[PDB]
């Protein structure tokens, strides 16, 4: 009936990753409740289950040296950008096997937050993740292990957006990368934008947030 938030705030990759790790055995455990961690990450490259060294315009040692941090890890999709203005939300919720089924609601839940701004967002038939138009405004992009999620989605604020032209996704996919920012021509609180998540997972998830 409840779900839990925590907002970490601004939090390296590597320690928030270790503490998804921690949360998760919890809630494998049935020690916690359904917890969605709501974040920012430090500038950092990130290559899942169907990335490839095709998905990086440079050398890894490139990033490095140009303030990326970089990491292979094992949700869903190729490579990603995660950096500060990002709301990333990692729900680390006892899904199960339905696992269609819970990205077609972490996508519900986003489409809410950008009516919410006036925005019309769609998941698309074809290209994983929420667009407005030609352009990507959250990326999705989970892992499952003993019926419990992790990773998640990742929702452009204020993100500097040029920051994902050194990527290069492989695949289906639109045009371009979008942000609440571009297209509403001025920044959004971070606080509000995370408020705005809370109340749209609580209306498709039918919980109560805590
Ligand atoms: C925490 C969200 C990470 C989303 C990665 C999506 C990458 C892709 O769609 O290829």
């Amino acid at each position: 009936m409840e779900f839990l938030v925590e907002d970490l705030g601004l939090v390296p990759y590597g320690e928030a990753w270790a503490y998804q790790k921690r949360v998760h055995r919890e809630v494998v455990a049935g020690n916690r409740p359904p917890t969605l961690l709501l974040l920012e990450h430090p500038r950092v490259i990130t290559l899942g289950r169907k990335a490839t060294g095709e998905n990086l315009l440079f050398p890894e040692s490139w990033y490095r040296e140009n303030g990326f941090e970089l990491y292979w890890v094992e949700r869903g999709g190729d490579v990603t950008y995660h950096g500060p203005g990002q709301l990333v939300g990692y729900p680390i919720f006892p899904v199960g096997r339905e696992v269609r089924r819970f990205l077609r609601q972490i996508e519900e839940a986003i489409v809410r937050v950008a009516a919410g701004y006036g925005i019309s967002a769609y998941p698309t038939p074809g290209y994983a993740g929420v667009w407005v138009g030609e352009d990507k405004l959250c990326a999705i992009g989970v892992a499952v292990k003993e019926g419990v999620s992790f990773h998640g989605f990742a929702l452009n604020v204020n993100t500097d957006l040029n920051d994902f032209t050194v990527i290069v996704p492989c695949g289906l996919k639109g045009k371009g990368v979008t942000s609440l920012e571009k297209l509403l021509g001025r920044k959004v609180p971070m606080e509000e934008a995370k408020a705005r998540v809370v109340a749209a997972f609580a209306e498709v998830f039918g919980l109560r947030p805590v």
